[PDB]
């Protein structure tokens, strides 16, 4: 049952509560760019005979290309089985094509990765259709139940979902929290602008936690808020499993909204709500 | 035939269009707000042979082929020829340390399942063509070198290493001229040591060629032990000029004039390999 748990640079702060939880050292690879900006890493820890689980987020050029390098050099040992975990998987918001000649991003990378693992599991990926890219078993985990425990005893009278797509992810929550729900319809107009149609329903002077699996741009949870404040929300938190954080969105998003609290996915001032509970769960089941 | 420009080779890809007779092909690109990339090609590809030029060694470099190498799945292509004039990660052939990448390896090995072949110009250790699924070509700047320097005053040509003597024989034997390597044990990223031979270059004019210059050590060190033994003037030439900061004044201290290929776009490209790029072309269609 030797594990060994390897922390890629993303991940240090997901990996360590990982590998304590399970009573283990965190593995990271001496690592450095030559002077050409080419990368370099290695791996010293023998990691023969072990199952390996490689912690790390795949969405920015350098995150797939430490990815990429650390796939090739735990080849140089005769591992039990190779796991790729990435906790925020990147391209999953390319899951198809939306013009002629687009690539289907998600596709290649999935392509790529179940080619070297035994394995691949994220926490909340966009759209499970990626899912279905892989030659390996690709595990799609919920930060649901860790969520639920941030806001146990904090008071809350709706769960909301900005889109359509996460509806399921808050009628779960609201039920163990013991609330109701409600979804909003949204279209992304671009980048940055998102349309939505709000449902009837009677905030006035009640509490809102709004849940995402993304925040980026903030532009879906500033739109959501800012309308249901204008129907009266007297409080509003906001949640989402992978905060990104890019152009000013903290603040458009407290523009409407008073707290945000988001997963340790991706490591931000906002990370309050950890998932290695249910990473553990998962990489029990599998070592 | 469908030739594609990606970012790191507009220029070498426009001198290969124009030889080729057709019009490159640029895809539309941005990156989103959170830093991923998009590409998008609106040119119908359907039905043409296609060659995706582009270098293989910056992180952006390499998304953006990867991401060629599926959003050109959008056209029923005739076939799918990778040209990556400067191969990436090159160097890191082999584990030197239990526990390092094979980088050149699993990269080619990604490349080569999205494609029918793949080619580059003088690439840095040719066990890395027999990491490929597909035929993968090894084109040499040799013969374009020879012509840019065929009157020139020279008197030696000098490879670095023991690597490009191969390469430095080659080319003295064109051009008429003597040869000889130096010895080079590599200290760190930075650092080289070198072991100059016997060899009485005292008021001699030398051209230095080697495959890579990229911090310039290499060309630095070569040069200084060469002027320190009396040489009158050096000539520095490599195919792929990457020059990181410093390299180029590290350089000029020693030697005189540099000229590298178009492999890898820079103002010392001055020596195009588009004929031997297009004369590969022409054999694939
Ligand atoms: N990382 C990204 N950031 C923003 N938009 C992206 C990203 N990746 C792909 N897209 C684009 O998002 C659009 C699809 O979004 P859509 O499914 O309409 O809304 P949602 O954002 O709810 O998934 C497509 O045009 C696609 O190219
Ligand atoms: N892009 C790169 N830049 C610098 N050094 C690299 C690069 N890729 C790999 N290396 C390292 O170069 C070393 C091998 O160099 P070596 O073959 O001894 O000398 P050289 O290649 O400079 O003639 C290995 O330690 C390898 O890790
Ligand atoms: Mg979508
Ligand atoms: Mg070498």
């Amino acid at each position: 049952s030797g594990m060994k748990i390897i922390a890629l640079r993303s991940s240090l702060k997901l990996a360590a509560r990982i590998a304590e939880e399970l009573k283990t050292e965190p593995v990271m690879p001496d690592e450095r760019r030559f002077p050409d900006g080419e990368l370099y890493l290695r791996y010293d820890e023998d990691l023969t005979g072990h199952n390996i689980f490689i912690i790390g987020n795949t969405h920015s050029d350098a995150e797939v290309m430490e990815m990429i390098l650390t796939l090739s050099a735990i080849q140089d040992y005769r591992t039990k089985s190779v796991n790729i975990i990435a906790p925020y998987y990147g391209y999953a918001r390319q899951h198809q094509r939306y013009k002629n000649g687009e690539p289907i991003s998600s596709q290649i990378l999935t392509e790529i990765y179940s080619s070297y693992s035994n394995s691949i599991a994220t926490v909340d990926i966009h759209d499970e259709k990626t899912l279905s890219y892989s030659k390996v078993k690709f595990s799609d985990l919920h930060a649901n139940d860790a969520i639920v425990r941030y806001y146990k005893n904090v008071d809350v009278d709706y769960v909301v979902s900005p889109d359509d797509g996460g509806l399921a992810r808050v009628a779960d929550i609201s039920a163990k929290l013991g609330k109701k729900h409600f979804f909003i319809e949204k279209k992304r107009i671009d980048d940055r602008t998102v349309e939505m149609k709000v449902p009837n329903v009677d905030v006035n002077g009640k509490k809102l936690l709004i849940v995402d699996d993304i925040i980026s741009t903030g532009g879906t949870i500033a739109k959501s808020s800012g309308l249901l404040r204008e129907k009266g929300a007297s409080k509003i938190y906001v949640s989402a499993v992978h905060g990104l954080f890019v152009n000013g969105s903290e603040n458009k998003i407290l523009q409407n909204a008073d707290e945000i609290h988001v997963t340790d996915t991706v490591e931000s001032k906002f990370s309050d709500i950890s998932v290695y509970q249910e990473v553990c769960n998962y990489i029990r089941d599998i070592d």
